[PDB]
């Protein structure tokens, strides 16, 4: 006899835990960073989390339950639908509006994008994803779904943007190797870059979608992120713009109150459909996904309050912005590069210069470097399937001024020990 | 025009059926004592509100906090909470205890865990209809029924097991673990002692493991009458026994707290918790729900004196629907635990079949304006019988329910 048995999804390494994005936050809990106490400690920049704008949710809910214990619904609560919907819309300058009987809740983005890949795409199928990407997805889209991902490669020409004949060549080379494709599934913007997609590209990519009669999900966690609202193109602008129901269908958008609220463990996702069958099967699928009656009842009267949200979401941009812009010029008085991001909670920062050869294993080298002697978590690049080596994700909204410039004074030293 | 997956295709969402269309027909005409007392009185959903009183006479860390260890506070006070129930004839580790988004989220996480696709579960009949969505509509394992009938109050003997387990191996169908319901939904019945280590010594012959639901512990009616499995596991000394036991549990039945979300897998299996851990990323519990509850959970005063007059008035309300059903003419299983009656009405069917049993279930619909669940979409061997929900409802409105059925028997 032997131990019993485990699934083959159960003892498979899909999870992600063995990999540079978890590990360098594995050494961050080891040796972690504290002004008064440990200010040679470990800072945390490996992780896309928004405390900027915090303060605003703290002094406003200073200024201001049987029913929600026993609402267990799938649909959600009508009141709470109606606040995410609104905040939504607020989030893309009325450049878009959303119907609350099609908002389905899940439990953060993370079940949202693995119940999505449930309802478009069998076991074996694929999505495209451009690169470089958010290493999660190799987790939530392939873990439990069969589902593969199949990467529309990006490079520096063009900013790591899809360009059609990579779009044509990651769908066909996949659909000559007997891979059927479903969907393309973007980050908009991006995660990794902190970039906007532009409007046409969405255009193109919709197009493209309708022409291979393929999916298109676009995960807009960060969409009250981007500096500038006028900046971001949501697929739902794309969609208000077609009355044509057919070309509606297969668009379909995810969201979380994560990143741009910073309230990650509330676990509030959302998916938005155009396709009124995946709004059904989405919502019944939630059942395993549900978020906490008490927190959307909590959430729904803060996120209806058109006053504040107006000042949250105008303010919460300014910030962001004005962290970018500190970290960005901060690495080029270093010398160092960074590609231009208008748009999310990291900067995506080009050491490719410093590295022994375009190499995986010497930007791992560096990556080591820097989390042994710099004591910096950061991600590298190539976890991120960028087609490019040296390129490091660098979370810059989940810390204080005075640990950014920290940071920044270990990095600018190091850079002058290197030349 | 677009495709979607099977999965998204699937009948196995399972809502073509009478255990949801009953559930649809309560909210076009749902009742309601002040502005109207002739609706659908909804008495096919297991949940409690018998004891919600004794709950309401009793921020940046939170919103931060995304660990899927869960807060240490909320587990700790989950595993003390769980031990209470059990009359410390248990103990549980805060460190195993793996949360999830209620209970539905953890039968299927663990389906995710234990089972391959096209593999099996065997699972007693008759069970949970949410079942044939939970453990098959995104795993592709199969539920294979495990047969029981009324002549032993619809109980699990080693034989049922058995051939329960040819059955798959005819159809070249691999069983990989029993799931059971302890106490039964829908029988309300514990599960003997006995009938547990019978149960354990066939998946250790087999080497399959067994997952315990155990969703309605706190809602057995006396105490001593309930065995956890993890009162089983306690007295093993064989690891090889104790590594293929799972609990299941929630915070929705026995607390009345179905909207928060709040199930948990306890496993004696170490790298089923740390995957069960890994996966429940996908349906973490909030954190704030966590916080609040884990100072409430941790409040034994509260907590024993909670389970303690919870048992109490889900067996009057017990007391108050079976021996409101004999007077008008109906027996009802004996049950001794849970938040619902199982009740034959056999004898006014029509022809002793399924589509007779339906016929019969739409006129408690129709006429009677009732939603209970009829037996077959509980996988019964038998035809006529009928789960009904009591505590899910006022006093006044049980009586008014009751009254309806005493009329039809007229
Ligand atoms: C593009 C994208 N989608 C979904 C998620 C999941 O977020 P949720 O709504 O479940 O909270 C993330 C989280 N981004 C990160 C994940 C951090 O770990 C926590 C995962 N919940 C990151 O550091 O890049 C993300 O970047
Ligand atoms: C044995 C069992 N396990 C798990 C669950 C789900 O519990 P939760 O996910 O809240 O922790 C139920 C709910 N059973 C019912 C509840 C249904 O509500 C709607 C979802 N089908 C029922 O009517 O039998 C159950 O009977």
């Amino acid at each position: 006899n032997n131990n019993v048995e485990l699934s083959r999804v159960a003892v498979s390494d899909t999870h992600g835990e063995d990999s540079p994005y978890f590990a360098g936050w594995k050494a961050y809990d080891e040796n972690p960073y504290d002004e008064s106490h440990n200010p040679s400690g470990v800072i945390q920049m490996g992780l896309a989390e928004n405390q900027v704008s915090f303060d605003l949710l703290e002094t406003y809910l200073e200024k201001k339950f049987r029913e929600n214990a026993l609402f267990q619904d799938y649909h959600g609560l009508k009141t709470f639908r109606q606040a995410m919907a609104s905040f939504m819309e607020q989030i893309r300058g009325g450049k878009a509006r959303f119907d609350p009987d099609r908002i389905v809740l899940t439990a953060g983005a993370t079940a949202a994008n693995e119940l999505l890949t449930f309802i478009l795409a069998d076991p074996n199928d694929a999505l495209l994803v451009p690169t470089p990407y958010y290493p999660g997805f190799d987790r939530d889209l392939r873990w439990r779904t069969g589902v593969k991902i199949v990467p529309i490669h990006c490079d520096s020409s063009n900013h790591f943007q899809i360009t059609p004949e990579a779009l044509e060549s990651a769908y066909q080379t996949a659909r000559d190797a007997n891979i059927r494709v479903r969907g393309v599934l973007i980050t908009n913007p991006s995660n990794p870059l902190g970039a906007t997609v532009q409007k046409k590209v969405l255009e193109d990519l919709l197009d493209f979608c309708v022409r291979k009669n393929i999916h298109l999900v676009s995960d807009e966690i960060y969409s009250g992120s981007v500096f500038h609202a006028s900046e971001f193109t949501s697929v739902a602008e794309i969609v208000e713009n077609i009355d044509d129901v057919s070309v509606k269908e297969r668009v379909h958008i995810v969201y979380s109150l994560s990143k741009d609220l910073g309230l990650p463990g509330f676990r509030v996702g959302t998916i938005y459909s155009y396709n009124d069958n995946v709004v059904r099967t989405a919502r019944r699928m939630s059942s395993f996904t549900l978020v906490s009656s008490q927190t959307q009842h909590m959430l729904a009267s803060m996120l209806s309050d058109e006053e504040f949200t107006e000042k949250y979401i105008r303010i919460n941009r300014e910030r962001l912005r004005r962290r970018y812009d500190t970290i960005v010029e901060g690495l080029k008085k270093a010398g160092i590069e960074c590609l231009k991001g208008n748009a999310g909670l990291f900067c995506w920062m080009n050491l490719g210069f410093l590295l022994e050869k375009k190499t995986k294993d010497g930007e791992l080298q560096l990556w080591d470097v820097i989390l042994k002697e710099l004591n910096l978590n950061i991600s590298p690049g190539s976890s991120c399937h960028c087609s490019e080596v040296g390129w490091f994700r660098v979370c810059f909204a989940n810390m204080s001024e005075n640990t950014l410039e920290i940071a920044l004074k270990r990095i600018h030293e190091f850079m002058d020990r290197r030349r």
